[PDB]
């Protein structure tokens, strides 16, 4: 399973021989994902990694998250995901983040886009969220160029890095009549 | 475990024993509960409501939810209840009904503020947070009495009644220090 971006960028389904190189990725990058992600704290050994892989990949095939790998002419640069679905209300919760490398090219822009549009298409999820600190701005950028509408500000809502922080609810709906 | 409301309300944790009464309690709102709520049109046998709760108990134990059944003057009135509990975030989202015949006598704005004290006392909860259609007018004056403050709209978010409704976020913090 392949949704295609760009004539260098592709979305691949979460497999179990992408473990041992999303380990080294996550390994490279934790230091700084933890400031606005909480589990690259609990993830040591490539053990955890495969762990939180295998779970992801069966929420996947259920239709009840999804986990993409974002492949930059054939090297594994990030990960896009869909945290949660709600299949009732057809809405789901995006996660996304990109290997410090591959940062400043308009990739988690172009891969966002691609893969909201194909699920609007099919039709199963029409409302996507995005909540993150409110001061990410650069995730904030990412969901304003796709169009986010920001519908609220939860009040120290996460706690991370030893702290509680206020994050941004944005949101978009796409109706792909 | 029970929690103290008043003089003729009580919060008792969710039992095997509650079953059957529940069950009844469940039978006669559901026509007019499915407006808001989505859990009772599939509760069509007593079987069915000991399955939501033992496994409502469950996490309850767990610390991951909470169930607790208001009794007024020792006859069961309602549910209140902690839908999910983020233990890092120290964050809970809030459920609750009361049977029709009940209503109008301050028992759910009495309970919740019971309940949210003495979860913000304990400490393990300090970000309480009520999501509901923007268009149910009593609970958003329940919330409103117990000083939540709208953080945002979300919407057409919830499937209910073959239709999408925008549903408020209702959020308040309470540091017991
Ligand atoms: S809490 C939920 C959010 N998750 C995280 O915060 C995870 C940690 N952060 C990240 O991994 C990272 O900061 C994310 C993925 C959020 C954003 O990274 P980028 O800023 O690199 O985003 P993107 O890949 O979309 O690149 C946009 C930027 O790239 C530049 N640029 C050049 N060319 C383009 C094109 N063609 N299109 C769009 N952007 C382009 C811009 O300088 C950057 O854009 P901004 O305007 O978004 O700053
Ligand atoms: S989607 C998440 C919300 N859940 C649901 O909507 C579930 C379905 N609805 C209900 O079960 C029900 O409508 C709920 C529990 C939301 C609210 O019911 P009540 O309106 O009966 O609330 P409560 O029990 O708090 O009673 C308040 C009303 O009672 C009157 N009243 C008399 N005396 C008092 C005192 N002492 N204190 C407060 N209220 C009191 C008021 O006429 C009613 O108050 P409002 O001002 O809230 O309208």
């Amino acid at each position: 399973e392949i949704i295609p971006v760009s004539t260098t960028l592709e979305l691949r389904a979460a497999d179990e021989s992408h473990v041992p190189a999303l380990h080294q990725l996550v390994l490279k990058n934790k230091a700084w994902l933890q400031q606005s992600l909480d589990w690259p704290q609990y993830v040591t050994s490539q053990e955890e990694t495969r762990k939180h892989v295998q779970g992801n990949i069966l929420l996947h095939q259920r239709g009840y998250a999804k986990m993409y790998l974002i492949f930059c002419q054939n090297e594994m640069a990030g990960v896009l995901s869909f945290n949660a679905i709600e299949p009732i209300n057809k809405a789901a919760y995006i996660g996304y983040w990109l290997d410090e490398s591959f940062q400043g090219q308009g990739i988690m822009s172009q891969s966002l886009q691609a893969l909201m549009t194909h699920y609007a298409r099919r039709g199963d999820i029409r409302r996507f969220v995005i909540k993150c600190r409110v001061d990410n701005q650069a995730s904030n950028a990412v969901a304003r160029r796709n169009h986010f509408t920001l519908e609220g500000c939860m009040k120290q809502a996460e706690y991370l890095n030893g702290d509680y922080h206020d994050v941004n609810m944005y949101a978009r709906i796409i109706d792909a009549d």
